[PDB]
């Protein structure tokens, strides 16, 4: 469990450093991953960027699956996103660095993403809808973008208890 930096901290604005080839498969890289999962499981989030705990590395984790749009548990390093078409889809987002709030954000509906897993094996997936949304959201942290900077319709930005009574 680690401190989630909250919006306004200048560490969330960094352009993150690539993970060095040298740490691929290293113990230090494992501790970080473990902390990130423990921290994300504890505050009940769907995803987490290393910069959100003030670690300046292109490293994100995400994964959603319970009684019900599932997303596989993934550890993506040094990622790179390619939109597959011009189609956009609005949907609800929150974030642990912006507690108390939700916003509607329009994202690419279909992406390819590529990167490395923690042992340096390449990742290369084509995804749509929610899975595509989460990856776009987490990769924004690595270029110092939080989701309010992405909102086009501020009629749908507000406090969670006000937008969602239940
Ligand atoms: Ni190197
Ligand atoms: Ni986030």
């Amino acid at each position: 469990i680690r401190e989630i930096l909250k919006m306004g901290d200048e560490r969330l604005l960094r352009i993150a450093q690539p993970v060095p080839s040298e740490l691929l498969g290293s113990e230090e890289l494992q501790r970080l991953i473990d902390d990130m999962f423990e921290t994300m499981h504890h505050v009940g989030g769907v995803g987490l960027a290393a910069p959100q705990i003030g670690v300046d590395l292109q490293l994100v984790i995400f994964g959603f699956e319970r009684s019900e749009p599932a997303v596989p548990p993934t550890i993506l390093l040094n990622p790179r996103i390619t939109p597959l078409d011009d189609e956009m889809e609005e949907g609800w987002e929150g974030c642990l660095s912006v507690p108390g709030l939700r916003g509607a954000v329009s994202r690419h509906r279909r992406i390819r993403y590529q990167g490395l897993d923690p042992q340096g094996q390449p990742i290369d997936r084509s995804v749509e809808g929610f899975h595509a949304r989460v990856v776009q959201h987490e990769c924004d942290h690595l270029i110092g973008r939080l989701y309010p900077s992405r909102i086009t319709d501020f009629s749908k930005f507000g406090f969670t208890e006000v937008l969602f009574p239940d």
